[PDB]
């Protein structure tokens, strides 16, 4: 939407921060049928199935060739990716979707608000304005909360978790083996003007509802859009060394919400107390 000229914007993080987070890592398996093909801190998760694959998120546009190489290094084909699902429509997660869509022929799945922002190539961000644009994408299938997709025994379900952005979306995956997985979107509000933000007036009520939404979900494997939030690098090394169940963490999601809640309320409390 058009931004209110009376509403101050947050300062975007420097692109150098995303570049550091985009440092490549060797792709690896989180669990049978579940592959990590992202970077050190920008998550991208491939779900493989006998009827095609699902990719969650795509990193920076500059990372697109590396993600394709990671997918190919594991032995899979871009042409077999049927869906690309997006958590939130900023360059850190959607920057490479345009190129990965072109390379795969997949259909992109995203919430309406993420679809609108992706069509704008990241511009008119309620918090960042036009600070960090990326290649525009036309979402093929707009997701609504609770909607489900089925592919070769895998179920992909949208869990709306607004706050980081109005369209921020978490994803619940049910594998054919019965194991469950949540890919949690960010709950962070770095540099955000939180209180009565004219570009996003329901922000704090939304993010508090997103806490409870994720807290009401119980799964086996906790993943997030940012590696640091679920111990990606530590778990990756442990599993390579022999810890098959390194990413099994039934309390992981609840722990993430508790941490995110405490961090958010601490920031909001400081802004509320501003003289």
């Amino acid at each position: 939407a058009a931004l209110d000229p009376a509403q101050p914007l947050a300062e975007a993080p420097p692109y150098s921060l995303f570049e550091a987070w985009a440092k490549p890592v060797q792709p690896f398996a989180i669990w049978p049928g579940v592959w990590y093909v992202g970077t050190e801190n920008l998550s991208s998760v491939l779900l493989t199935t006998p009827q095609g694959h699902i990719l969650i998120d795509a990193g920076l546009d500059a990372s697109a060739p590396q993600i394709r190489r990671n997918i190919e290094a594991l032995g899979f084909r871009m042409a077999d990716i049927r869906y690309i699902a997006n958590s939130h429509a900023r360059l850190d997660q959607a920057g490479g979707i345009a190129r990965l869509k072109a390379w795969s022929g997949a259909r992109v799945i995203a919430s309406h608000a993420n679809a609108e922002q992706m069509a704008r190539g990241g511009k008119e961000d309620f918090a960042l304005g036009d600070a960090l644009p990326f290649p525009p994408v036309t979402v093929d299938m707009e997701a609504q909360d609770g909607q489900q997709w089925h592919l070769g025994g895998v179920t992909l379900a949208a869990i709306f978790t607004p706050g980081h952005l109005p369209g921020a979306t978490s994803w619940k995956v049910t594998l054919a083996d019965g194991k469950t997985l949540i890919y949690a979107d960010s709950l962070a509000t770095p540099g955000y003007p939180l209180i009565n933000n004219r570009n996003y007036p329901t922000l704090v009520e939304d993010i508090r509802r997103s806490f409870a939404r994720l807290e009401a979900q119980q799964v086996d494997i906790f993943l997030a859009n940012k590696g640091e939030r679920f111990g990606l690098m530590d778990k990756m090394a442990r599993k390579a060394r022999g810890e098959n169940n390194a990413f099994i963490d039934k309390a992981g999601l609840a722990r993430y919400v508790a941490q995110s809640r405490a961090a958010f309320e601490k920031q909001l409390a400081a802004q509320r107390a501003q003289p």
